[PDB]
């Protein structure tokens, strides 16, 4: 039924987000458990993490005729049985080149499943008033699982063991599967309004791209933190992400979208500058919930600013918005980590800190262009 | 005796400033017994001779003290006062305002070292020079209804006569207190502070921030009469909360300049008068500039405050404990702003545009403020 298929579609991205949350508290210390020495295999690690975007991204294009030709419910298949490989050696993998593959399986199968889950739901929902409701709901599932992966594989290593949460994803993956068993893109990317709209998104998360597979290596080699706090750290940028995004979607519409986005920057790039100073654990949550806050300031203002740029100057479907939206994201997933390891090779955290603030700060002002767009 | 100092000082802007705005709303009235150009260089006289005046000024404090050059500002102050008092033509009127610009430079310049020189901790010099940027906010905004209502009500004569008498006062005050009736250690040349990059960003920063307000001011009436049509009694009241804002923003910012950090204040200072610089010109009327003039003070008085004990700080690190000529480059950087912007603002504004120049200043305002970062914790000099 259509409560049914909204079920399965939250599920999946509930996995498909609790997966990405606890691979990044887990990879550096299960590298350190087999052996400072991370300089030389931060570069790796960055790849690896990179990895699902660039697979996602090459996969990006072709899923579009494929739903079309063949349905939708039969990409979902492909998704979920890759994703739930991908689980599996990922708890069983030992190698760094068995992690290689189950993070291409597990882009492949994240970008099956954003594409034919949202697909169903449009396909189910032709009501035009509920469509919007189920797509808030599927975003506050999101959410709900980024929430809920930091802190669960950090605190499952230590207590619990490697296998663990891995295999609790896994099973939860087959409690799912019962249930469900029963104007292109290229085009819209010319204009200076979009790309700068996408460039903004992208340079706005390009922080927490880099803060995840770069700052508990930093945190093991200097605050001496244990093993089971380093998914706790991440807590504050979710937190703070969840609640600056519910007021600021609230608050976007009376003082500007363009100088929420503007603020939003500036404050990514002020936060990002205070990131490295900390000498402790207690000093990382000022900046990292200020990092999370500013991150939905500007993911909030900069979605209904895309949404009216396409509406006023091109004609856009139901799904305009997530084609340009995800492209944002898979440059910052993709460029962050892979960038991010040879610059932390060649230079410091610190300085790399430093080099994405100044590029936040400096792109900040930018957004002005977007203030009133004619056509 | 060192809290006694800081009354000197604050007695000493808040007279000298109160001057500066007094003489706005009587000079293109009563000059009138094309003139924008004239009458514009005649409010910018004071800044341009300023300028000059601080290096001779700075160098000369290390070798007859702080008292003489401020008991040589006090009395130009009063002499300019009295020519104020007594002069009706436009020749009379610029030799005026030039000895007033010479006193307001050394009346800064040698408070300034003062307070540096009798207050050594950080934290405590935090907040002295905090409460002297707060009266010289306070002139600034006293300066204008006073001089108005006593042009409108008693005459010219009145509150010039009255700033005279309350110069006499301040002046009293002084000889009580201080007898203006050398440093042991010799200071470093101005030359080689001039090469020490955290002094050069300071320098900087209170520079461009201080050509925010500046370009501000002289360009902003002529734009509200173009566009918004308002009438002439709003002039003057649009630029009031940018005063009130300062005033705030300087006391409340230098109390936690020490604590919340000064890299972190003058950065969000640069950002929010960068901000507002940039949504000034969207304003549709005259209620529209109530909150960005605000902000553009208030990050003003914030970074003014996070970067004037810096100086001190850095002067202490790494060279010799002389304060004399970073409070002299300090106060170049205050004035040249003030005088560059009058004079040029409205060329500017006739060739590309009034949002454009905001656009201009806000961009270099916000493109500028990550360099600050710098000043975080400069080395100390070889042991
Ligand atoms: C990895 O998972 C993601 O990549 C999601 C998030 C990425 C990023 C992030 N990762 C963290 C990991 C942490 O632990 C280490 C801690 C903090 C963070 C933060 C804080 C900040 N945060 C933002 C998250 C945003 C999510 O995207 C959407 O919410 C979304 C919403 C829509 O509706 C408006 C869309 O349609 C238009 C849409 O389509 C493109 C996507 C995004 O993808 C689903
Ligand atoms: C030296 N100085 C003069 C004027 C100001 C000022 C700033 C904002 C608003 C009004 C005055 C600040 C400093």
């Amino acid at each position: 039924s259509r409560q049914l298929v909204l079920v399965v579609v939250f599920v999946a991205l509930l996995l498909d987000n609790m997966l990405f949350t606890v691979v990044v508290p887990i990879v550096p210390t299960f590298l350190y458990d087999m052996e400072g020495f991370l300089e030389e295999e931060i570069t790796r690690v960055g790849v690896l993490f990179a990895s699902k975007a660039v697979m996602q991204l090459l996969v990006n294009p072709f899923v579009g005729p494929l739903t079309n030709r063949i349905g939708y419910h039969i990409p979902m298949f492909a998704g979920f049985v890759i994703m739930f490989l991908s689980t599996v050696m990922f708890a069983f993998s030992g190698t760094y080149t068995l992690l290689f593959v189950a993070r291409t399986l597990q882009g492949i199968g994240s970008s099956f499943s954003s594409v034919a889950g949202l697909g169903m739901l449009a396909s189910v929902y032709t009501d035009d008033h509920e469509r919007g409701r189920a797509m808030g709901t599927a975003l506050g599932g999101l959410a709900l699982g980024l929430l809920v992966g930091a802190p669960f594989g950090s605190v499952m290593y230590e207590f619990v063991g490697k296998s663990a949460p891995f295999l609790i994803l896994a099973f939860l993956a087959l409690l799912d599967g019962a249930l469900q068993l029963c104007t292109p893109l290229f085009m819209l990317l010319k204009d200076p309004y979009i790309l700068v709209a996408a460039g903004s998104i992208c340079f706005a998360n390009m922080g927490v791209a880099i803060l995840e597979p770069t700052l508990p290596i930093w945190m093991m080699q200097t605050m001496c933190s244990p093993k089971w706090q380093l998914g706790l750290a991440f807590l504050p940028a979710s937190v703070s992400y969840l609640i600056g995004t519910n007021l600021f979607g609230v608050l976007a519409n009376k003082m500007g979208r363009w100088l929420c986005s503007l603020i939003g920057m500036l404050v990514v790039g002020t936060s990002l500058l205070c990131v490295p100073l900390a000498h402790n654990i207690f000093g990382l949550i000022g900046p990292n919930a200020g990092l999370g806050l500013a991150i939905g300031m500007v993911d909030s203002s900069m979605m209904p600013i895309m949404g009216h740029l396409v509406d006023l100057r091109h004609t856009s479907v139901y799904g305009s918005v997530y084609a340009i939206a995800d492209v944002a994201f898979c440059m910052g997933f993709a460029i962050g980590p892979s960038t991010g390891g040879a610059i932390v090779k060649a230079i410091g955290f610190p300085w790399l800190m430093v080099i994405t603030g100044v590029i936040n700060i400096v792109y900040a002002p930018l957004c002005y262009y977007l203030r009133s767009p004619p056509a």
